[PDB]
């Protein structure tokens, strides 16, 4: 059974007046690395004006010569409130993300996430999320 | 290096543990503080505050309690606290073998089970979160573990 | 039943060198005296097929470790040669230098990686150590 999920589309804002991230720790200039950012990244389940929220993703990644995410995707969702999948992975707009967990509707769950760009803004960006997540929730 | 790849297939509900009744002790403040904020959150944007944890589980609640694991990693604030921490437990039948937790809210809410170490290899499950007891310094939260163990 | 493949990997070997000119990683926040945790640091270990020689460089682990009486690990394994390349595996569990790890997932060519690390200290030395590294993990088919 395959988690019939729509695209969902990631608003990373690292600065701007909508930022919802924030660096705590910077690079060590001697090693390049070390900077850590804690983000509240909120999914919508579509483009444009009208798209809604469906989740955020709250945790932080840290930069050692590349990104590694940790994040929970928080369903805000009527239906869907307190389940959460646990996303766990290297790189923020490309690459791919795994599922490594999920509670409530998505408990146990295990899958992969894809990321594509797909709207490039003055403050922020939109990363276009596939979900290949599988529950055994019979 | 070496790289074996042996199809087989793999039992979901191989190993199914259970542990009911087990209690963190969330202690913020106090002399008994089992945890720290190593930044603040951004006057600005709200967020940013990384606390490190070594939380004690205990198996009951009262005095006849026993420790029996640590609940030792972190968890940050991003409107909400994410929590990453290996339970390691400490009792003698169960010494070495770890669970890793990850997920939302620490005071309630569900956490996930990512996997573990030891005799829970490859575990996968979720762990309730249910608030049992306000106190001074903190606050006693009870813990309730549907995990399984799949069977290469 | 799960239809997958049981992924075995051997003779691993992690670079971890807290100084040195060769240094791989950084601490960015202290230890809170009073209570005695909070050490974390930012790692890109090093992962090589050997020790020694011409060892060719298989792959990174990119992520953190923080101090909470012990070393609680979360980090993604992402492979550098050429077959593997942009595969990941993603790490948690505790103790850097000797221990277990558990495998919470990967991508790529380990899509939905569920498994065990196991370490083993190697070479010991002034700035640094390597441990060896044995994965026993299962990867559902597709
Ligand atoms: O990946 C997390 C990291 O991204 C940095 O990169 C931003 C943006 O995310 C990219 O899409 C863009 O191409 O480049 C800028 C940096 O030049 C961002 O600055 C950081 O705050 C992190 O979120
Ligand atoms: O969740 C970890 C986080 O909790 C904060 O909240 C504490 C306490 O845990 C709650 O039970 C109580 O309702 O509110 C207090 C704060 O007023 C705590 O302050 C942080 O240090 C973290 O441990
Ligand atoms: O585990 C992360 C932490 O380890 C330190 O390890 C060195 C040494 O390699 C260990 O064998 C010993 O137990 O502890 C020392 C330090 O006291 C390392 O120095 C740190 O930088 C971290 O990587």
């Amino acid at each position: 059974n395959q988690i019939n999920f729509t695209k969902l589309y990631l608003h990373h804002t690292p600065a701007g007046p909508e930022q919802n991230q924030s660096a705590v720790t910077s690079n060590d200039k001697k090693i390049g690395l070390g900077c850590i950012v804690v983000n509240n990244w909120s999914v919508y389940d579509g483009i444009g004006s009208d798209a809604k929220l469906v989740a955020y993703a709250k945790g932080l990644h840290v930069f050692a010569g590349a990104w590694h995410n940790s994040f929970s995707l928080v369903f805000e969702d009527e239906r869907l409130k307190g389940s959460t999948l646990q996303v766990m992975g290297l790189i923020v707009e490309e690459g791919d993300w795994a599922i490594v967990g999920g509670t409530g509707q998505f408990a146990m769950a295990t899958g992969v996430i894809l990321k594509k760009m797909q709207e490039q803004k003055q403050y922020g960006n939109i990363i276009e999320l596939t979900i290949h997540g599988f529950c055994p929730l019979l």
